[PDB]
């Protein structure tokens, strides 16, 4: 029962998924991260757990395709059942979803369809809205479009910086994403993993 | 301290903030209803409490500029310092924002700026969010826009259909709304109850 993650960067959400799994709720291995580069907080807090990283910089392909070629060639290898974004920051192409369809989970900081793209917490204390809050949602074809699966609401306080309002959301996401992966992924059903 | 509301339909908002006067929460006073149609209850709610009551069609009106000249002078008439819309399903134009710009709220059934316009409790089943909710606003030029003064979001559980949100999303505004003008109006400030 194997997952992908797919993160960039400080890989908190990803350190959240693999102490979920070490804590008995994940009820699958994290099995491969795919990032864009090897100097990360997340490729050393993955590379510690002896997890597979692989480290495809997307300029260095000709297109979108050719960089997702690559991917699917490794999520394959991998023999990769599941594939949950945290924190990928590019959108996914016809080659990455074709292969995945109806596998691939994202987690978003704001409630969708409000504020979809990229710094949507920005976004959020830009609009002024007093309510924003974390989607988890199966990925297809368009900018964090896809079947919504779980939402939280947090609200933003007069006092709450882009500094403080990101810590709650952070926090909402840690607990969030592992505790949907597991309600999704229940052993109950053998839907994925057979 | 004179608040005019703009309502159809029910009236239960309506009704939610004129109780609220009556608690004694309100700082203001409920010195107009205007309204679409004769023959509604929120007409009927209103009109037991002896608070004048203008039932404009816009329809019968050459444009919708003569329309709100009509509710401008009916506002003026009556002397309103501040514009209440409780479920008004027409678009606000130039001329009655011009007249009472910076003193017209706004509430709406959705978490502001998802799901702007009609029927956005559907709206939110219809796009199967999880969470969707309440806005109180500011009324501006536009649909749904304006400074958001307040918040409050609303769980859609999986057992729910559009009639059990509806009641969940009325509970809410019937607290929020009142609770929110006490607060915007408050008698510390005087803000818009100047003489």
């Amino acid at each position: 029962k194997r997952v992908a993650i797919f993160a960039s960067g400080s890989g908190t959400n990803a350190e959240a998924i693999i102490q979920s799994q070490k804590a008995g709720q994940l009820p699958c291995e994290v099995a491969l991260l795919i990032t864009d580069k090897p100097g990360a907080k997340v490729v050393e807090r993955v590379k510690v757990h002896e997890i597979p990283v692989c480290a495809l910089d997307p300029k260095t392909y000709p297109s979108k395709e050719a960089y997702e070629i690559e991917v699917v060639q490794q999520l394959k290898e991998k023999q990769i059942d599941f594939v949950v974004l945290a924190g990928y920051m590019r959108l996914v192409g016809p080659t990455l979803l074709g292969a995945y369809e109806g596998r691939i989970v994202n987690i978003h900081p704001s409630l969708l369809p409000a504020f979809p793209g990229l710094h949507a917490i920005e976004q959020a204390i830009r609009a002024n809205v007093k309510v924003t809050g974390v989607t988890i949602h199966y990925v297809d074809e368009g900018m964090d479009t896809g079947p919504i699966i779980a939402q939280e609401a947090v609200s933003i306080e007069e006092e709450d910086t882009l500094e403080t309002l990101t810590t709650k959301i952070q926090a909402v996401e840690h607990r969030l994403y592992p505790a949907t992966l597991h309600k999704l992924l229940s052993k109950a059903e053998n839907l994925y993993f057979q």
